[PDB]
């Protein structure tokens, strides 16, 4: 039942970030993020955390990965290496969602059970892309859904759930 | 020539914020913001400062308004009340841009020489509205320009420059 899942959103070319934030705004996609991670743990890099104004998502067990030994935010648990997070994960039952920052996605690739990827049907300008060396072939699409754009969500997008091929 | 200017962006209903961020993403509008405030000073409330990850913008003198006893913060100047900012402003020659936070906009409205308002032609969900306690009759629109929507900027928007008359 328990698993480590990577979840991210990207444009048509793999863009995931710009100026420490996301180069788009789609409340409906954020809603999907909320429903998926609700009542679970999420691990994000220190940069992405600061990028979102250090906001603590309600009903989410927030885990921050940093190399700063003096880093200490109230409301969140700090981790300084991958092994530490894996030990934490094994000592509990909740699913663990790798939520972001290209470096974090790269660091956890070997331990991923599944990926939930949102393909935004648009092309934007970004300075950070999903890891091009990430081997998505080891995964298989189990389900997906198309979300039609509207006033508040200017770009169409699709969400795919892909499990690790046996 | 020097003056105190308020700059902000709002949707058709006056929405300026949602969950401590701006409910939209328009690189061309952010480029506009940079062109306007570049090489000058900008004053933002502590909330907004936190909201953008304490990210210090380049070629900008950042001023933070807060009641927090702290005498200083980052590579920024800390102020503890409205009058303090106005006095600092009087002792120098650069234009002062009031850039954000509903409370900060409201606090400096009586001292504004000009407003530069971006009118985003769309309706989005906000939890923070521009504090419109301005006697509009006091200002005159010198000009406004239109920016047609495109792939990276999904909403049309108009930037209006208004100066205090009489
Ligand atoms: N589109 C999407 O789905 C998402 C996009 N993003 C975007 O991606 C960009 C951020 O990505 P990125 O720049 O890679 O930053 P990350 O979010 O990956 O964070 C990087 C930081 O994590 C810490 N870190 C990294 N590796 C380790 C390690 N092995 N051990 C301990 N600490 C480590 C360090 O923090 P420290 O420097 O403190 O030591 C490092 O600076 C932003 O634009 C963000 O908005 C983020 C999430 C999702
Ligand atoms: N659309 C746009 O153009 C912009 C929108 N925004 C949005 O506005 C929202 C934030 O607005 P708001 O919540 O009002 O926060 P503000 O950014 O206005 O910051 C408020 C804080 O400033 C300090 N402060 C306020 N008044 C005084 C005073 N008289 N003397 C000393 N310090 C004072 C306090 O900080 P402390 O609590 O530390 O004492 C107060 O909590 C966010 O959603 C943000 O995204 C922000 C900028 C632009
Ligand atoms: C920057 N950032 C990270 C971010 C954004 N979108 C993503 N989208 C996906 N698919 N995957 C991610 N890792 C992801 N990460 C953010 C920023 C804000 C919120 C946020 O406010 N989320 C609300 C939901 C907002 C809503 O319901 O519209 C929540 O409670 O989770 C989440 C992630
Ligand atoms: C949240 N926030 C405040 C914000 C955003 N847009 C605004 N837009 C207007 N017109 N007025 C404001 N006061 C305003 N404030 C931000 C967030 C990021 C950047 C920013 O990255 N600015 C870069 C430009 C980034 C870009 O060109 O993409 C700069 O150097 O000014 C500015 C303000």
């Amino acid at each position: 039942t328990k698993k480590i899942v990577a979840i991210w959103a990207q444009d048509e070319e793999g863009v995931i970030g710009k100026d420490n934030r996301l180069p788009w705004y789609l409340p409906a996609e954020l809603q999907h993020f909320k429903e998926t991670t609700l009542n679970h743990a999420i691990l994000m890099g220190r940069v992405t955390f600061d990028g979102m104004g250090r906001r603590l998502l309600p009903k989410r067990e927030t885990l921050i990965l940093t190399r700063n030994p003096e880093e200490k935010i109230d409301g969140v648990a700090t981790f300084h290496d991958v092994q530490s997070v894996l030990d934490w994960y094994s000592a509990q039952e909740k699913n663990l969602y790798i939520v972001g920052g290209k470096q974090i996605f790269q660091a956890f690739e070997p331990y991923l059970d599944e990926v939930i990827v949102t393909h935004i049907h648009a092309r934007v300008e970004g300075d950070t892309y999903f890891p091009a060396e990430f081997d998505l072939s080891l995964f298989e699409t189990v389900s997906s859904k198309f979300y039609t754009k509207d006033e508040k969500n200017p770009y169409d997008f699709t969400i795919q759930y892909r499990k690790r091929k046996e």
